[PDB]
DNA sequence: TACTACATATGTAGTA
DNA sequence: TACTACATATGTAGTA
C-alpha cells in the first residue's frame, strides 16, 4: 500500500519527455528541456532523481548510463491531476471551464469549432 | 509595476468563496469552508492573511471587524492558471484534455452531450 | 551520479 | 487579529 502520487508542478517538464520517449538518459531529457527554457543540468537531474525516489520512474543501466521509463499511467495521472484543478478552478465543470475559455477570448473559431467537431465526434455513437 | 499574482493551491478555498460572497468576514470564509472539510479556523485565517498580504484582497472594517473582497478579476487569474495547466499536461491544447476526458470515462453522455451543446453552441454566432 | 545546501513557499496551527 | 513556528516541499544549484 502507498499514498499520492506527486509531480510537482517544475517535474511535468520532465516526466512529459518520460512519457514522450519512453526510455531516456537524464543527458536526454538535459537537452530536450532546454530547447526552450534555460535550466541547468544539476537542476533538471535534481527532478529526475527525485522523481525516481518517490518511484514515479525506474532505471536500468545501458552502456554505464542509466535510462529512465515511466512507472505510472500518464493517462491517469494527469486525469487525477485536472480534476484537482477543475474542482479548485470551477467546481468541476468543463462546460464552465470550456466557457471561461470562449470568453476570455482565448479560442479562436477556428480551434472552437475543431472542439465543437471532435466533441460532437465523441457525442456520436 | 508588479509581477506574479499567486494563489497557493489551497488558497482557492478561501478566494472561491470570497469571490463568491463579493465582501467577507473571516469567520464567514471559515464557516463555509468548515462545510465540507477539516480546516482549523486558524489555518484559514493565516490563508487569508497571506492573501491580503500578496494583495490579492483588500479590507475594510465593519464593525469592528474586517470584511474581505477580491483585488483581482477571477476570470483572469483562473484563465491564467488553466493556460498554465493546459500546457503542462496536454501542450496547451484543449482537444487534447478533453479527450482525456472522455476517453477515461470521467464523463457521461448525459454530460458529453451537455458539453457538445453549449459548446456548438459557442460556435453559433 | 549521489548528496547536500538553501531561500522561499506551503499547509497546519500555536502564542501575543 | 497579528505574529511566530515549523515540518515538508519546491526550484535552483553546488560538493563529493
Amino acid at each position: 500500500t502507498n499514498k499520492q502520487v506527486e509531480i510537482s508542478m517544475a517535474e511535468w517538464d520532465v516526466m512529459n519527455i518520460i512519457w514522450d520517449k519512453k526510455s531516456v538518459s537524464a543527458n536526454e531529457i538535459v537537452v530536450e528541456i532546454q530547447k526552450y527554457k534555460e535550466v541547468s543540468d544539476k537542476t533538471i537531474r535534481t527532478l529526475i532523481t527525485r522523481l525516481y525516489k518517490k518511484e514515479i520512474i525506474k532505471r536500468y543501466k545501458s552502456e554505464n548510463i542509466y535510462f529512465y521509463s515511466s512507472n505510472i499511467k500518464e493517462d491517469d495521472i494527469k486525469m487525477k491531476t485536472a480534476k484537482t484543478f477543475l474542482n479548485k478552478l470551477y467546481g468541476g465543470d468543463m462546460k464552465s471551464l470550456v466557457l471561461n475559455f470562449a470568453k476570455n477570448e482565448e479560442l479562436n473559431n477556428k480551434e472552437i469549432e475543431e472542439l465543437r467537431d471532435i466533441l460532437n465526434d465523441i457525442s456520436k455513437k
